[PDB]
């Protein structure tokens, strides 16, 4: 079961405020007293919240602490409401783009906990698909936790078929369906994908980022393309350095494993604990 | 070779005669006299003409009479305006809107061009990717145009990341972005494609079309799917029957060649020639 349900969310939950497809409030349960988040996005009339029974299984069945939890979903008068763990602070994306980069701890204990949520996917084989700091939650008590990204995948496709920025799949032929809905994904671009925001969080966006995206795109693809690296040497160790070099492998058959990683000298450090990220949400609030 | 975008007003080489449906525009060239279209596009200050160099080049070196003739670009003001061939019916779709479905005859004759239109291409190792009937366009003369998908596809994608319906490729691993560029098209797609597209010269919709696109795309890739049929037996042949099963092969392994689609019967029968379009274009113009 999905659990989508079909009846007004407000039932269970008082809304709170706005926190800014559509929109994600702060919201608290009637009968427990729990604060959750709810992500609301309208529905048109081609709109059937079924398609999108899969990608909320996959959510569902998650049971990790560093993947966001599911409580359920509610489709009410034309608007869907997805309900989920409250993480206070926002992404990291959210928080640095007030208080600045991480410290190499920081960063360091951010990987770990990204890997240890990558490794429990994985393990279950599922694909994360889009690691980046606007994925990665915080919550009150510096705790880190990746959000999904399956189901607003498939309703951002939705909205760009609906406009025709992209094809819809009538003429498709099945290697063709296939694709589109595989996608280039296999478990180790995940780790990739860490290695990047690894950068992002030290440097305050990915590599290339001022770039034009079909330009990265062709860039990316070339053969002898240089995997990214840290700007400033001298600002991070050479364990920092290392774990950008072998997490941003090109080939993927030589790319390490989240377990594999979580061996790794900068998430294995002692040391390494949420009181880390206590200190960049004091900074958020107090500077 | 050099793709021709020009820094220039396009208007000081064409007279705009009237819209057609950014913006279409029939023109007509100052000097020859030649009737052309004129593709109209705004762009964003974001925006960077010179990333669409890739499919503007693979546009321009197409040397068939079955493939829409590329003039030239211009970028102007903010605007970018592509000219082409004029084809003063439109499309198939913008005709079969006003006139009801083809006879097996006329699509007969519009396989064998969008066939011949195919084979050159794959000879070239270009693959047209959207076949459909809103990408066969039609001239005065009842000829048949195949139109280009490449540079609309890039201006697509980029509004869709703009509003963020899809992803940037920043954190993408190799694998991944060499799949999006790639997108999982060989050249029999488009084989796959056209006879979708034939049943929806008959039918007026390809099938499934009333059913939403991501069940679609979850139906169409199960390794037990039956691959479509013209839904009413007795008004077709045998011959176009079996053109609809053999183009609908699920395997790209063993689906038929656009040449090997040439020898097919439907579409190498003697008495096939642009006088059963002018018969449409009498229809759509008078009946």
């Amino acid at each position: 079961d999905p659990d989508i349900f079909n009846r007004d969310p407000r039932d269970h939950y008082d809304l709170l405020q706005r926190l800014g497809y559509g929109e994600v409030f702060k919201a608290r349960d009637k009968v427990s007293g729990d604060l959750v988040a709810l992500k609301m996005v309208k529905m048109e009339p081609d709109d059937d919240v079924s398609t999108l029974q899969k990608e909320i299984l996959i959510l569902k069945t998650c049971r990790h602490a560093n993947i966001v939890a599911y409580h359920g979903s509610y489709l009410w008068l034309q608007k869907l409401w997805i309900c989920m763990e409250f993480c206070g602070a926002g992404s990291l994306q959210d928080i640095y783009q007030v208080t600045g980069s991480l410290s190499e701890l920081q960063i360091s204990y951010v990987c770990r906990e990204v890997l240890q949520g990558l490794a429990y996917l994985h393990s279950q084989k599922k694909i994360h698909r889009d690691i980046k700091g606007a994925n990665i939650l915080i919550n009150d008590a510096g705790e880190v936790r990746l959000a999904d990204f399956g189901i607003s995948a498939q309703i951002g496709a939705t909205l760009a078929r609906r406009l025709a920025f992209i094809g819809t799949p009538y003429w498709m032929a099945p290697e063709v369906a296939a694709v589109a809905l595989k996608g280039g994904y296999n478990e180790l671009c995940d780790i990739w994908s860490l290695g990047i925001t690894a950068i992002e969080l030290a440097e305050l966006q990915p590599p290339l980022f001022d770039v034009h995206p079909l330009r990265v795109l062709f860039l990316m693809t070339k053969s002898g393309y240089q995997p990214p690296r840290l700007k400033e040497k001298g600002k991070w160790s050479a364990a920092f350095h290392n774990f950008i070099k072998v997490t941003l492998t090109k080939s993927p058959k030589k790319r390490p494993s989240a377990t594999k990683m979580l061996s790794h000298q900068l998430v294995s450090q002692p040391g390494l604990n949420r009181g880390l990220i206590l200190d960049l949400l004091d900074k958020l609030k107090n500077n």
